[PDB]
């Protein structure tokens, strides 16, 4: 008795030491998936109001805990491998399914150990977990690299971390054991629950990574609607580089005349515009075909390359003077911050004067394009400002 009294309180702690940790480190991820450990957190924090309230003993306490928790923990591990419409169906339908295992669960745990009301909510709640755990297993067939084995390890913790909630529920009909059934919940919901909660923010951790050979890191950032997006700057500042690293699609370069070099990216409805500014004087009426209805301005600077910043800012402002241009976002890319030398962001803010460009939204993000780091929170408030207004 005194054993289930001090695991209530080993759990307590346990659920609440989980809940800041996982709110703790949820900032490091980025805010496309930032969803899952949130739920994580949600799901200790409501384990730990519970067990602080951990006749007889009440049974009711436990599977209130369950019902909320269980399709909480199944969000966060959907909010992995799916998003959008199928998202929500099955969120809907896992939900639906959890709230039926443990409803059924509670009706016959609080019946006659061993009558046909325990065994009928033992039939019912079994095969809805056989239900969510056949599910569970084809979850994620199309994850690969460190993904999918983040992924492999959440469903694995799930798939032999829930078996000990059955297993007890049969014990008190197997032996005197009504206090060891308390014992292996209590044990099964630290484990479960902190372990789930840790592996969803390493599986968060990794889609916020900057491998990103399977091409997956900013395809969910620019949604469905039309995007034309131009990025331009001086010659060797970095533009090719980023056009590789957004793994987008295929670079298709052209010609369109002797002198003038072109490359766009198209994805979705989204397209990168990519050419040099400066140059020869007879080149710059050419890029007037291009600016109609374009919605992004990404301007790229070397900011190791402080011999040339000051034509990088006369080209900006000369590009900012195009009316098919007044409406357009800007985004800057203070690029090579890798280098030595490299400028810091507030630096190349004041080298080329943005705090005196009015009537525009902009925005300035140290980047590496050989690493990657910025290039998402650039975008990200790009596509904020482009899908949001
Ligand atoms: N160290 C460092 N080098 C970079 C970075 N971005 C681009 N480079 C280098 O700059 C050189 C030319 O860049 P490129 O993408 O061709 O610039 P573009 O002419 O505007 O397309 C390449 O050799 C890159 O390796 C960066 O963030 N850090
Ligand atoms: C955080 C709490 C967790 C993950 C609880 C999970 C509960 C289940 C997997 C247990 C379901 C049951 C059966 C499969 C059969 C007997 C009745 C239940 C409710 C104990």
């Amino acid at each position: 008795e005194e054993l289930t009294y001090r695991l209530f309180m080993v759990a307590t702690v346990g659920m609440l030491a989980g809940t800041v940790f996982l709110l703790a480190s949820s900032r490091e991820v980025k805010p496309e998936h930032r969803r899952g450990v949130y739920i994580s957190a949600l799901v200790c924090g409501i384990a730990w109001y519970h067990y602080q309230k951990m006749g007889s003993y009440d049974t009711g306490l436990r599977y209130v805990d369950w019902v909320l928790t269980v399709p909480l923990m199944f969000v966060e591990v959907l909010a992995v491998t799916r998003k959008g419409a199928a998202y929500n169906e099955a969120v809907r339908n896992w939900g639906i399914a959890a709230t039926v295992m443990i409803g059924a669960g509670y009706y016959g745990e609080t019946s006659a150990a061993g009558s046909n009301e325990y065994w009928t909510g033992f039939v019912i709640a079994m095969a809805t977990y056989v239900w969510l755990m056949r599910n569970l297993q084809a979850e994620g067939e199309g994850l690969k690299g460190d993904q999918a084995v983040a992924f492999e390890n959440i469903k694995n913790l799930i798939l032999v971390g829930w078996i000990i909630y059955p297993l007890g529920y049969i014990a008190p009909v197997v032996g005197d054991f009504d206090a060891i059934r308390e014992v292996l919940y209590t044990i099964a919901d630290i484990i479960n629950k902190v372990g789930l909660g840790v592996l969803v923010l390493q599986m968060a951790r990794v889609q916020s990574g900057e491998g990103n050979i399977f091409a997956n890191k900013f395809k969910g950032l620019f949604g469905k609607k039309e995007m034309r997006i131009l990025m331009v700057g001086l010659d060797a500042a970095g533009k090719t580089t980023i056009l590789y690293k957004l793994k987008l699609g295929e670079i298709v370069t052209t010609i369109p005349t002797i002198g003038f070099n072109v490359e766009t990216v198209e994805y979705k409805n989204i397209s990168f515009t990519v050419w040099d500014v400066g140059g020869l004087d007879k080149i710059r009426p050419l890029w007037r075909h291009y600016f109609q209805n374009t919605q992004g301005l990404i301007f790229v600077v070397d900011s190791n390359d402080r011999e040339r910043v000051n034509e990088a800012r006369e080209e900006l402002m000369r590009m900012l003077a195009e009316d098919e241009l007044r409406d357009a976002v800007l985004l800057v890319f203070a690029n090579k911050q890798d280098l030595p030398n490299a400028m810091n962001a507030a630096e190349i803010t004041d080298k080329l004067g943005l705090h005196s460009l009015r009537h525009r939204n902009w925005y300035i993000q140290a980047t590496c394009a050989t690493s990657g780091d910025g290039l998402y929170e650039g975008l990200d408030w790009l596509s904020n400002q482009l899908r949001n207004q």
